[PDB]
Protein backbone atom coordinates (compact mmCIF):
# COMPACT_ATOMS: atom_id res chain seq x y z
CA UNK A 1 0.00 0.00 0.00
CA UNK A 2 1.67 3.03 -1.33
CA UNK A 3 -0.29 5.08 1.15
CA UNK A 4 0.62 3.70 3.72
CA UNK A 5 4.31 3.86 2.58
CA UNK A 6 4.38 7.48 4.01
CA UNK A 7 3.35 6.99 7.42
CA UNK A 8 5.75 3.62 7.85
CA UNK A 9 9.02 5.30 7.15
CA UNK A 10 8.22 7.34 9.93
CA UNK A 11 8.41 4.62 12.16
CA UNK A 12 12.00 3.72 11.04
CA UNK A 13 12.52 7.60 12.27
CA UNK A 14 11.19 8.11 15.40
CA UNK A 15 12.17 3.85 16.79
CA UNK A 16 17.15 4.60 20.45
CA UNK A 17 18.73 7.57 22.09
CA UNK A 18 17.57 11.26 21.87
CA UNK A 19 15.24 12.99 24.86
CA UNK A 20 11.62 14.41 24.46
CA UNK A 21 12.88 17.94 23.27
CA UNK A 22 15.77 16.46 20.84
CA UNK A 23 12.82 13.96 20.30
CA UNK A 24 10.70 17.25 18.83
CA UNK A 25 13.61 19.18 17.33
CA UNK A 26 14.36 16.28 15.53
CA UNK A 27 11.33 15.33 13.95
CA UNK A 28 11.06 19.21 12.94
CA UNK A 29 14.17 19.30 10.95
CA UNK A 30 12.49 16.37 9.07
CA UNK A 31 9.91 18.97 7.63
CA UNK A 32 11.83 22.21 7.47
CA UNK A 33 14.63 21.02 5.07
CA UNK A 34 14.65 23.32 2.18
CA UNK A 35 13.20 21.77 -1.05
CA UNK A 36 14.51 22.41 -4.14
CA UNK A 37 13.15 22.14 -7.94
CA UNK A 38 14.66 22.41 -10.91
CA UNK A 39 12.50 22.96 -13.86
CA UNK A 40 14.01 22.62 -17.71
CA UNK A 41 12.22 24.52 -20.29
CA UNK A 42 12.23 23.60 -24.14
CA UNK A 43 14.92 21.51 -25.92
CA UNK A 44 18.25 22.69 -24.19
CA UNK A 45 16.16 22.74 -21.04
CA UNK A 46 15.40 19.35 -21.12
CA UNK A 47 18.76 17.77 -21.88
CA UNK A 48 20.18 19.45 -18.83
CA UNK A 49 17.37 17.81 -16.92
CA UNK A 50 17.79 14.90 -18.07
CA UNK A 51 21.55 14.56 -17.12
CA UNK A 52 20.96 16.49 -13.40
CA UNK A 53 18.67 13.23 -13.17
CA UNK A 54 20.49 10.66 -14.71
CA UNK A 55 23.58 11.51 -12.84
CA UNK A 56 21.32 11.98 -9.52
CA UNK A 57 21.78 16.08 -8.85
CA UNK A 58 21.36 16.25 -4.69
CA UNK A 59 18.47 16.78 -2.83
CA UNK A 60 16.34 18.51 -5.30
CA UNK A 61 13.43 17.41 -7.87
CA UNK A 62 13.29 17.37 -11.43
CA UNK A 63 11.04 18.87 -13.51
CA UNK A 64 11.03 18.91 -17.11
CA UNK A 65 8.17 20.92 -19.37
CA UNK A 66 8.02 21.06 -23.07
CA UNK A 67 5.52 21.72 -26.07
CA UNK A 68 7.51 18.71 -27.76
CA UNK A 69 6.26 15.21 -27.05
CA UNK A 70 9.04 13.49 -29.43
CA UNK A 71 11.70 15.40 -27.20
CA UNK A 72 10.17 15.12 -24.18
CA UNK A 73 10.23 11.39 -23.67
CA UNK A 74 13.62 10.84 -24.33
CA UNK A 75 13.88 13.27 -21.39
CA UNK A 76 14.16 11.53 -18.13
CA UNK A 77 13.22 13.82 -14.49
CA UNK A 78 11.07 13.09 -11.62
CA UNK A 79 8.20 14.69 -13.57
CA UNK A 80 7.34 15.64 -16.94
CA UNK A 81 4.72 17.95 -18.06
CA UNK A 82 3.62 18.43 -22.06
CA UNK A 83 2.27 21.82 -21.80
CA UNK A 84 -0.37 22.85 -24.31
CA UNK A 85 -1.46 19.67 -24.65
CA UNK A 86 -4.69 22.02 -26.55
CA UNK A 87 -2.58 24.61 -28.41
CA UNK A 88 0.13 22.08 -29.83
CA UNK A 89 -0.91 18.64 -29.08
CA UNK A 90 2.38 17.74 -28.35
CA UNK A 91 4.08 18.87 -31.25
CA UNK A 92 6.56 21.18 -31.07
CA UNK A 93 5.73 25.74 -30.39
CA UNK A 94 8.48 25.95 -33.26
CA UNK A 95 10.79 29.13 -33.10
CA UNK A 96 7.32 31.46 -31.72
CA UNK A 97 8.58 32.13 -27.99
CA UNK A 98 4.02 33.54 -28.36
CA UNK A 99 2.88 29.76 -28.41
CA UNK A 100 5.48 28.70 -25.88
CA UNK A 101 3.85 31.20 -23.48
CA UNK A 102 0.43 30.26 -24.59
CA UNK A 103 1.44 26.21 -23.87
CA UNK A 104 2.56 27.39 -19.86
CA UNK A 105 -0.17 29.28 -19.50
CA UNK A 106 -2.51 26.25 -20.69
CA UNK A 107 -1.22 24.10 -17.89
CA UNK A 108 -0.12 26.44 -15.42
CA UNK A 109 -2.15 24.76 -12.80
CA UNK A 110 -0.38 21.43 -13.98
CA UNK A 111 3.13 23.78 -13.83
CA UNK A 112 2.25 24.83 -10.09
CA UNK A 113 1.08 21.86 -9.33
CA UNK A 114 4.80 20.30 -10.10
CA UNK A 115 6.51 22.97 -7.95
CA UNK A 116 3.59 23.43 -4.97
CA UNK A 117 5.82 22.78 -2.14
CA UNK A 118 9.16 24.42 -2.87
CA UNK A 119 10.71 26.85 -0.99
CA UNK A 120 13.67 27.78 -4.39
CA UNK A 121 12.77 27.01 -7.78
CA UNK A 122 15.34 26.98 -10.61
CA UNK A 123 14.49 27.49 -14.10
CA UNK A 124 16.46 26.69 -16.47
CA UNK A 125 16.72 26.89 -20.76
CA UNK A 126 18.21 27.85 -23.73
CA UNK A 127 16.90 31.26 -25.09
CA UNK A 128 16.64 31.60 -28.84
CA UNK A 129 13.23 28.75 -29.13
CA UNK A 130 9.75 29.10 -28.79
CA UNK A 131 9.30 26.72 -26.08
CA UNK A 132 12.15 28.11 -23.55
CA UNK A 133 11.61 31.46 -24.13
CA UNK A 134 8.21 31.60 -24.04
CA UNK A 135 7.62 29.12 -21.08
CA UNK A 136 10.06 30.17 -18.53
CA UNK A 137 8.87 33.49 -17.43
CA UNK A 138 5.38 31.85 -16.87
CA UNK A 139 6.76 29.19 -14.63
CA UNK A 140 8.45 31.67 -12.88
CA UNK A 141 5.91 33.74 -12.66
CA UNK A 142 4.01 30.93 -10.92
CA UNK A 143 7.11 30.20 -8.78
CA UNK A 144 6.92 33.58 -7.33
CA UNK A 145 3.13 33.13 -6.69
CA UNK A 146 3.45 30.31 -4.89
CA UNK A 147 6.65 32.36 -2.72
CA UNK A 148 9.39 30.34 -3.79
CA UNK A 149 13.14 31.68 -4.07
CA UNK A 150 12.89 32.34 -8.02
CA UNK A 151 16.39 31.92 -9.62
CA UNK A 152 16.80 31.67 -13.40
CA UNK A 153 19.88 30.06 -14.87
CA UNK A 154 19.50 30.06 -18.96
CA UNK A 155 21.37 31.01 -22.20
CA UNK A 156 21.95 33.54 -24.83
CA UNK A 157 22.12 31.70 -28.24
CA UNK A 158 25.12 31.57 -29.92
CA UNK A 159 25.63 34.56 -32.80
CA UNK A 160 25.25 31.65 -35.73
CA UNK A 161 21.67 30.87 -34.73
CA UNK A 162 20.61 34.22 -36.50
CA UNK A 163 19.21 37.47 -35.68
CA UNK A 164 15.50 36.39 -34.87
CA UNK A 165 16.61 33.91 -32.40
CA UNK A 166 18.74 36.79 -30.31
CA UNK A 167 16.19 38.89 -30.76
CA UNK A 168 13.28 36.29 -29.12
CA UNK A 169 16.22 35.63 -26.42
CA UNK A 170 16.66 39.36 -25.15
CA UNK A 171 13.15 39.61 -25.37
CA UNK A 172 12.75 36.61 -23.15
CA UNK A 173 15.04 37.79 -20.92
CA UNK A 174 13.15 40.44 -20.79
CA UNK A 175 9.88 39.08 -19.47
CA UNK A 176 12.10 36.77 -17.53
CA UNK A 177 13.77 39.35 -15.35
CA UNK A 178 10.72 40.11 -14.46
CA UNK A 179 9.41 37.51 -12.69
CA UNK A 180 12.73 36.04 -11.26
CA UNK A 181 14.76 36.94 -7.71
CA UNK A 182 17.79 36.89 -9.58
CA UNK A 183 18.32 35.81 -13.07
CA UNK A 184 21.66 33.95 -14.87
CA UNK A 185 22.78 34.31 -17.82
CA UNK A 186 25.62 32.20 -20.21
CA UNK A 187 26.65 34.04 -23.50
CA UNK A 188 26.63 31.19 -25.26
CA UNK A 189 28.91 32.83 -27.83
CA UNK A 190 31.59 33.37 -25.77
CA UNK A 191 31.95 29.47 -25.22
CA UNK A 192 33.73 30.19 -28.20
CA UNK A 193 36.78 31.93 -26.60
CA UNK A 194 37.20 28.89 -24.06
CA UNK A 195 37.38 26.75 -27.15
CA UNK A 196 38.26 28.90 -30.08
CA UNK A 197 38.60 26.37 -32.47
CA UNK A 198 35.65 24.44 -31.33
CA UNK A 199 33.74 22.71 -33.99
CA UNK A 200 30.09 24.09 -34.38
CA UNK A 201 28.38 20.53 -34.90
CA UNK A 202 29.91 20.52 -31.13
CA UNK A 203 28.68 23.62 -29.96
CA UNK A 204 25.33 23.21 -28.44
CA UNK A 205 27.31 19.78 -26.67
CA UNK A 206 29.46 22.11 -25.20
CA UNK A 207 26.50 24.53 -24.24
CA UNK A 208 25.01 21.04 -22.84
CA UNK A 209 27.83 20.57 -20.71
CA UNK A 210 28.14 24.29 -18.88
CA UNK A 211 24.80 25.07 -18.10
CA UNK A 212 23.88 21.48 -16.51
CA UNK A 213 27.66 22.38 -14.99
CA UNK A 214 26.13 25.82 -14.27
CA UNK A 215 22.76 24.20 -12.87
CA UNK A 216 24.44 21.59 -10.98
CA UNK A 217 26.91 23.76 -9.00
CA UNK A 218 24.33 26.37 -8.01
CA UNK A 219 21.63 23.53 -6.76
CA UNK A 220 24.22 21.47 -4.82
CA UNK A 221 26.03 24.12 -3.39
CA UNK A 222 22.54 24.42 -1.32
CA UNK A 223 22.06 20.81 -0.87
CA UNK A 224 25.19 19.23 -0.69
CA UNK A 225 27.31 18.39 2.41
CA UNK A 226 30.70 19.63 2.22
CA UNK A 227 33.42 21.53 4.54
CA UNK A 228 31.38 24.23 5.61
CA UNK A 229 28.47 25.41 6.86
CA UNK A 230 26.01 26.63 4.02
CA UNK A 231 22.92 28.29 5.27
CA UNK A 232 19.44 28.87 3.43
CA UNK A 233 18.91 32.30 5.07
CA UNK A 234 22.39 33.53 3.59
CA UNK A 235 21.28 32.27 -0.18
CA UNK A 236 17.74 33.81 0.66
CA UNK A 237 19.66 36.61 1.23
CA UNK A 238 22.24 36.66 -1.88
CA UNK A 239 19.76 35.33 -4.29
CA UNK A 240 16.74 37.65 -3.04
CA UNK A 241 17.58 40.83 -4.96
CA UNK A 242 20.26 39.51 -7.29
CA UNK A 243 19.25 41.00 -10.41
CA UNK A 244 21.11 39.84 -13.59
CA UNK A 245 23.60 37.98 -12.77
CA UNK A 246 26.60 36.15 -14.75
CA UNK A 247 28.85 32.67 -14.38
CA UNK A 248 32.50 32.25 -14.92
CA UNK A 249 33.97 29.03 -13.99
CA UNK A 250 37.64 27.14 -13.64
CA UNK A 251 39.36 24.54 -12.82
CA UNK A 252 43.39 23.54 -12.16
CA UNK A 253 45.33 20.52 -11.42
CA UNK A 254 49.10 21.96 -10.89
CA UNK A 255 50.16 22.35 -7.36
CA UNK A 256 48.16 25.52 -6.98
CA UNK A 257 45.08 24.43 -8.29
CA UNK A 258 42.67 26.84 -5.89
CA UNK A 259 44.77 29.76 -6.98
CA UNK A 260 44.75 29.14 -10.53
CA UNK A 261 41.27 27.56 -10.39
CA UNK A 262 39.96 30.92 -9.07
CA UNK A 263 41.85 32.74 -11.91
CA UNK A 264 40.14 31.22 -14.54
CA UNK A 265 36.61 31.44 -12.98
CA UNK A 266 37.25 35.30 -12.81
CA UNK A 267 39.03 35.73 -16.20
CA UNK A 268 36.55 33.45 -17.63
CA UNK A 269 34.91 34.27 -21.22
CA UNK A 270 31.25 33.67 -19.49
CA UNK A 271 31.47 37.22 -17.26
CA UNK A 272 30.95 39.26 -19.57
CA UNK A 273 30.85 42.00 -17.65
CA UNK A 274 32.38 44.44 -14.81
CA UNK A 275 32.53 42.68 -11.67
CA UNK A 276 35.03 45.59 -9.48
CA UNK A 277 31.91 46.50 -8.00
CA UNK A 278 29.89 43.32 -7.35
CA UNK A 279 27.35 43.57 -4.49
CA UNK A 280 26.69 39.55 -3.74
CA UNK A 281 28.85 36.27 -5.07
CA UNK A 282 28.00 32.65 -4.49
CA UNK A 283 30.59 30.34 -4.86
CA UNK A 284 31.25 27.22 -5.17
CA UNK A 285 34.69 25.48 -4.75
CA UNK A 286 34.76 21.35 -5.79
CA UNK A 287 37.36 19.58 -5.59
CA UNK A 288 38.85 15.60 -5.05
CA UNK A 289 38.86 14.03 -2.08
CA UNK A 290 41.78 15.64 -0.74
CA UNK A 291 40.23 19.01 -0.49
CA UNK A 292 41.11 21.36 2.47
CA UNK A 293 39.18 24.49 3.88
CA UNK A 294 42.44 26.88 3.14
CA UNK A 295 41.93 25.76 -0.85
CA UNK A 296 38.01 27.08 -0.34
CA UNK A 297 39.20 30.02 2.01
CA UNK A 298 41.51 31.04 -0.80
CA UNK A 299 39.39 31.06 -3.31
CA UNK A 300 36.68 33.33 -1.47
CA UNK A 301 39.76 36.02 -0.13
CA UNK A 302 41.10 36.26 -4.09
CA UNK A 303 37.04 37.21 -5.37
CA UNK A 304 36.35 39.52 -2.06
CA UNK A 305 38.77 41.63 -2.66
CA UNK A 306 37.37 42.50 -6.56
CA UNK A 307 33.92 42.67 -5.12
CA UNK A 308 32.74 45.75 -2.82
CA UNK A 309 34.01 45.56 0.32
CA UNK A 310 30.33 45.14 1.66
CA UNK A 311 29.53 42.60 -0.98
CA UNK A 312 27.52 39.58 0.47
CA UNK A 313 29.25 36.16 -0.42
CA UNK A 314 27.82 33.04 0.35
CA UNK A 315 30.69 29.99 -0.53
CA UNK A 316 30.97 26.09 0.34
CA UNK A 317 33.07 23.37 -0.46
CA UNK A 318 32.08 20.38 -1.34
CA UNK A 319 34.06 17.12 -2.48
CA UNK A 320 33.26 15.23 -5.74
CA UNK A 321 34.21 11.30 -6.08
CA UNK A 322 34.98 11.70 -9.38
CA UNK A 323 37.19 14.72 -9.66
CA UNK A 324 40.77 13.92 -10.51
CA UNK A 325 43.40 15.67 -8.79
CA UNK A 326 41.73 18.95 -10.40
CA UNK A 327 39.41 21.32 -8.28
CA UNK A 328 36.86 23.31 -9.87
CA UNK A 329 35.50 26.73 -9.41
CA UNK A 330 31.82 28.22 -10.04
CA UNK A 331 31.27 31.99 -9.60
CA UNK A 332 28.38 33.42 -9.51
CA UNK A 333 28.39 37.54 -9.40
CA UNK A 334 25.35 39.10 -8.50
CA UNK A 335 23.60 42.67 -9.10
CA UNK A 336 25.50 43.38 -12.26
CA UNK A 337 22.44 44.55 -14.16
CA UNK A 338 24.06 48.56 -14.01
CA UNK A 339 26.89 47.11 -16.09
CA UNK A 340 25.05 46.18 -18.60
CA UNK A 341 22.62 47.06 -21.53
CA UNK A 342 19.86 44.87 -23.18
CA UNK A 343 19.72 44.99 -26.73
CA UNK A 344 18.59 42.11 -29.47
CA UNK A 345 21.79 41.32 -30.77
CA UNK A 346 22.97 40.02 -26.95
CA UNK A 347 23.77 41.86 -24.13
CA UNK A 348 26.06 44.92 -24.20
CA UNK A 349 28.83 46.25 -21.87
CA UNK A 350 28.48 49.19 -19.96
Amino acid sequence: FLKNVLEEGSKLEEFLELSPEDKELLEYLQQTKAKITVVGCGGAGNNTITRLKMEGIEGAKTVAINTDAQQLIRTKADKKILIGKKLTRGLGAGGNPKIGEEAAKESAEEIKAAIQDSDMVFITCGLGGGTGTGSAPVVAEISKKIGALTVAVVTLPFVMEGKVRMKNAMEGLERLKQHTDTLVVIPNEKLFEIVPNMPLKLAFKVADEVLINAVKGLVELITKDGLINVDFADVKAVMNNGGLAMIGIGESDSEKRAKEAVSMALNSPLLDVDIDGATGALIHVMGPEDLTLEEAREVVATVSSRLDPNATIIWGATIDENLENTVRVLLVITGVQSRIEFTDTGLKRK
